């Protein structure tokens, strides 16, 4: 009763293929990029190795999702998906520039999955429901390193931060945009998909030290 498209149907199965395959990338990337930011900052080495290896262990709850669907992940889809933000990011490291990386990783991704998350628990067949349920948990109980560090350095970082938030965030919409087809056959609609994102996305530039006059431009750009 939880989805128009019956969880056994290709359609469903096809949609998943490629929703799967950008949530399990999108952990991979994650896995990865805390551990080079760690070598920008060594001093907390331990805190974001931790992080890195709770996103490889809910990587392989979401591949586990997939299988338990008779599902084989689009991973290719995936990697063309992140391609945008994950060489942005990339560049950023090579050039050192830390508060790039922590806004694209950080509290960029950060909040596009949790949202994603949150508006896929209600419609998720009762396996992926239990996966899905966890890892939101664990981000829930986990401090968020990156913002936290931002908060910290918030004076030095925020004119860096508004110019990745510019470079970035239309990112996201593109991302939006492309996922929405397949979000939808998988019961998750776009309008709760934007409204999650803003309101985690604000909630973390807020707690950053950004005002809500910042916030509105911020949060809207490129849109």
């Amino acid at each position: 009763v939880r989805t128009e498209f019956d969880y056994s149907s290709e359609i469903y199965k096809d949609a998943y293929s490629r929703i799967n395959a950008i949530v399990i990338e999108g952990e991979q990337e994650a896995y990865s990029n805390y551990l080079q930011m760690a070598e920008l900052l060594p001093e907390d080495k331990e805190e974001l190795t931790r992080l890195a290896k709770m996103e490889n262990r809910h990587k392989k709850g979401f591949q586990a999702c997939g299988n338990n669907l008779q599902v084989n992940p689009d991973m290719p889809y995936a990697q063309e998906f992140f391609a945008g933000l994950h060489g942005n990011f990339q560049h950023a490291f090579s050039e050192g520039k830390v508060v790039t990386c922590l806004l694209i990783q950080a509290l960029i991704i950060e909040a596009f999955a949790i949202a994603a998350y949150n508006i896929y628990i209600p419609v998720a067949d009762d396996f992926a429901r239990k996966i899905t349920e966890g890892v939101v948990k664990d981000e829930y109980t986990h401090l968020n390193y990156g913002e936290e560090w931002l908060k910290a350095n918030f004076a030095t970082a925020k004119e860096e931060l508004e110019q990745a938030n510019k470079e970035n965030l239309p990112l996201v919409w593109k991302m939006l945009n492309q996922v929405q087809g397949d979000a939808k056959v998988l019961g998750m609609e776009k309008e709760a998909l934007v409204e999650d994102f803003m309101i985690s996305y604000g909630e973390a530039l807020s707690n950053i030290g950004f005002s809500t006059r910042e916030i509105m431009r911020m949060s809207s750009y490129g849109l």
